[PDB]
């Protein structure tokens, strides 16, 4: 986790991604290209 509703609702600019749920990394939850991608996903 880096981000989403359980940080206090943060954001993700590192290397990995956050969405409007409580979770940031690399897995089709919170990091998605058609179902998320809030924070910076991808790079």
């Amino acid at each position: 986790q880096n981000c989403g509703r359980q940080a206090g609702n943060r954001a993700c600019a590192n290397q990995l991604c956050c969405s409007q749920y409580g979770f940031c990394g690399s897995t089709s939850e919170y990091c998605s290209r058609a179902n998320g991608c809030q924070s910076n996903c991808r790079g």
